[PDB]
């Protein structure tokens, strides 16, 4: 069967240097599927008594995150979330400090998943955390990992990583993963294996970047763009795939 094909989408709040409204991103993803047309959309989001008025610019309101999702949702594009909020604030310093590891897995990030799918009911297709990134913070066991990846998989999520430290256990858990190589290694031997689970993502240099990793197994291919001014430039290689084919 034909491969699949994505345009990896990064979405942030207006700040200083970029960012668009819930309604900029609506109009915006609209004019993607305008012109791609057979080609998926994933679009990235960072997270933001609990607001309606965003405290301090640069971040998303609960309600301006569910109004961009519904509507990338509603379009049939995949989100993947990110739970970026793990190491946020020891504290009163906003430094990435790090909670005990029992103090993470025990409250911290059940209690984050669970808020997570109550904001975004079934509408969240991976998520992201910094905690396998490559370790990092918090060396973790064998249990440990597929213990945070039940949590991920009880509600029906998938995994974005940065490191393929954990990916020869996260295939084996039979959880879908978005491998991010956007600028480690892997042999094609997990695509005739696992060839439905993985996506990899990819930094747009040109065909020669599609063909290398179609030429291995990578039925699923997510396309990031380096470059609301991205508008026009991902609309320049919005035809990159209509004649592309490759099928």
């Amino acid at each position: 069967e034909p491969a699949k094909i994505y345009i990896n989408l990064g979405v942030q709040a207006p700040g200083p240097f970029g960012g668009g409204t819930p309604e900029e991103v609506a109009a915006t993803l609209d004019r993607v599927k305008a012109a791609a047309p057979g080609i998926g959309i994933i679009v990235d989001l960072d997270e933001g008594d609990h607001r309606l008025y965003p405290e301090g610019a640069g971040r998303y309101t609960l309600a301006e995150e569910q109004a961009i999702v519904d509507h990338a949702k509603a379009l049939g594009a995949e989100i993947c979330y990110h739970l970026n909020l793990t190491v946020f604030l020891w504290t009163w310093t906003g430094l990435h400090h790090c909670i005990p590891k029992e103090k993470l897995l025990e409250t911290l990030l059940p209690q984050k998943l669970d808020e997570l799918e109550a904001a975004f009911p079934g509408k969240l297709d991976y998520v992201y955390l910094d905690r396998l990134f490559d370790g990092r913070c918090y060396d973790l066991t064998d249990e440990e990992v597929r213990y945070v990846l039940d949590l991920i998989k009880e509600r029906g999520l998938g995994i974005k990583i940065e490191s393929t430290k954990y990916l020869d256990t996260i295939l084996e858990s039979g959880v879908k993963v978005l491998v991010d190589e956007a600028v480690k290694v892997l042999d094609p031997k997990l695509f005739e294996k696992y060839p439905d689970l993985i996506t990899v993502e990819v930094l747009y240099e040109s065909i020669e970047t599609i063909e290398r990793a179609l030429a291995a197994g990578v039925r699923n291919i997510a396309i990031h763009f380096g470059g609301v001014s991205q508008l026009d430039e991902i609309l320049d290689g919005v035809r990159a795939i209509t004649e592309n084919i490759l099928a």
